[PDB]
């Protein structure tokens, strides 16, 4: 019952779904789509089974085109997917006909953005090796935009030379300045930051619906989604927002945090401060707008705590199949109820409530993405 | 009547003075010891009036040693003054002794500390020029300290680099990391901090009294020993306690604060950001210790606002005497009481109350003396 607390499928019920365009499958309930996929997902309702696994088997590692977040007051809405297997030649009939699906969803807007995560260097090169991404030519309406974040390893590299910054014997400020600048880690914030408020406004402004990926599907993809829903959407700006959007769009959509934060092998090239990362956008955002979050940084600090600690289940293994597998939800405990004891001292003081603001507007020049103190003093 | 809300002496009663080691001397009573300290000031009660003066023509602008701050708990003190006139080879018994009664009110510790502000090679060159510093074969138990503050041309320079970065059309997280760096402003601040901080653990850990100096003891005299002032006491850290720290430190021992702000000549090479630097400190305090301040961001800002709108008299005029004849006094309002009205809005909700922090004892780890948004986006 500690568990009944947070449940990821009810934020669909928030957003009015099922309805005239999208319903919730229970089709991979044994995960026969995909793997890593949650037992619900939510597809278009026009279209058939076959449709779906037809673009499962099209898409990198089966994680289909599916819904994250769709915006009530226009219905654009953010979907989902690891990137096509397409190479240089081929093309996937099924594949193109569920992207055709979404956009009509949407019936408003001409045309859907199609967009893709990584650096157009990294999409190229994943093309080379039989994958690749979509072609404006092959997809009807679509209008492709690369997002040029970088892969976990430059990320886990990034974050490995500040921290090696950080504790340098009594260094000066230009020497401390110089090996920032050097890690890159503030451009990475920023760029994750930019993909964000470029899906923003993609939404809120052209109202035109949007497709994102990047190779697999579950780390920059998890980033700018998360990042774009928090910027739309006040919810996601509240305590239950906030842990709900981890459990949806982290959690359950298959964040493979036992290999990213180490649980079980801290010395892998699979290690990669990627969910920190979007902690520290949030930070970024609750720096910029003091009184739109209702939580304050210690919140955020304690969540990042046990997504290393394992004292509870929710971010245990790789997928939600795993954790099935290892029976967390019977055995074991959820941080959620855990956090709540604790609001007291998580509450932002400073918080003008739910209907104060709408889309949040930040800004990303340079000088407001700063490093985050709280953060890199808990490494 | 609003000009009485605020005065500066009664500090010096806060910190039990007159008594057995220091009073208020009437000598500057019409400007003749010094034409730019205030009418009253504070000596060690041991000294006579022919020692004061004898050391004020030993002092460059007659700005002789005077009482900044007194630690009770310790009986030691702070006191601030100009550079010594004592060039190659000239000494001055008057300067001597009354640097020898200053540490006779602190008979627990063998020795004192003179700390200069400015980098060796700036007081060698003032040396050159028939001023310089103390030697410390020349007087009683002294230990010599520079800190290597860079001067009011070096600091307008930094603040001008730092905007102009801040101003560029969309620039590289890389650009503007770079130019933050070749500014040099966030090693200005921190050396500041730095100064401040080993004033602050002078008086506190060995218990020895500090005499500090510039070259003149009106710009980076106020900063340092300011700085040192909220570290080591919290009635600093309360409203009226900063209202009387910048009446008492800045204002009324002659910061030049009209030629400074670029009141009277904007173009001027005597315009430097020094109390907008002060501030920058504080702020940088309030981030460390966001529980230990009464006050929030927007206070400091208001009052940078107004020290430059000139809309008040406070910060009209270069010291006391200017100030009296040209009756401001008389002819306009004071800011503190105005800002005493709109308190609600200067308020910091996390603040601990008085007795809940002592010495505060902050990191300049370069990681945490960061960019004032909120400050250089009045600019």
């Amino acid at each position: 019952s500690g568990w009944k607390l947070i449940d990821p499928i009810s934020d669909f019920g928030r957003m009015g779904i099922p309805n005239r365009n999208w319903t919730i499958t229970d089709a991979n309930r044994n995960y026969e789509i995909c793997s890593t996929y949650p037992p619900e997902i939510v597809v278009p309702k026009s279209v058939t089974l076959g449709t779906v696994v037809g673009s499962s088997k099209f898409r990198s590692k089966e994680r289909v085109p599916v819904l994250s977040y769709l915006y009530k007051e226009n219905n654009a809405a953010i979907c989902r997917c690891s990137q096509p297997l397409s190479g240089f030649y081929t093309r996937c009939v099924d594949d193109e006909l569920l992207l055709e699906a979404i956009s009509q969803t949407n019936p408003g807007s001409q045309f859907m953005y199609v967009v893709d995560t990584r650096p157009k260097l990294n999409a190229m090169a994943n093309r080379a090796a039989g994958k690749g991404y979509e072609n404006e030519d092959n997809y009807a309406n679509i209008r492709f935009r690369f997002m040029g974040i970088e892969n976990i390893h430059v990320m886990r590299s990034s974050l490995q030379k500040l921290l090696e910054v950080c504790e340098l014997k009594t260094p000066t400020m230009s020497e401390f300045l110089s090996g920032l600048e050097s890690s890159g880690w503030l451009r990475h914030i920023k760029a994750i930051m930019d993909a964000g408020i470029f899906i923003t406004k993609a939404v809120k402004v052209e109202k035109a619906s949007v497709l994102v990926h990047s190779s697999d599907g579950w780390d920059r993809t998890a980033q700018v989604c998360s990042v774009a829903s928090i910027l739309l959407d006040p919810f996601y700006r509240t305590f239950k927002g906030l842990m709900i959007l981890i459990e949806k769009e982290w959690i359950s959509m298959g964040h493979k945090f036992s290999q990213r934060c180490g649980h079980l092998d801290g010395d892998s090239k699979e290690v990669s401060p990627i969910f920190t990362q979007f902690l520290d956008c949030i930070w970024q955002l609750m720096e910029q707008f003091p009184c739109a979050f209702e939580f304050n940084e210690n919140f955020l600090l304690e969540i990042h705590d046990h997504v290393f600690s394992c004292q509870f289940g929710n971010f245990l293994g790789n997928c939600q199949k795993d954790r099935e597998d290892l029976r967390v939800y019977e055995k074991t405990h959820s941080v959620w109820p855990f956090l709540v004891q604790r609001k007291p001292d998580f509450r932002n003081p400073l918080y003008k409530g739910f209907t104060m603001y709408g889309v949040l507007n930040p800004s990303t020049v340079p000088y407001n993405i700063q490093f985050w103190c709280g953060m890199y003093n808990r490494f």
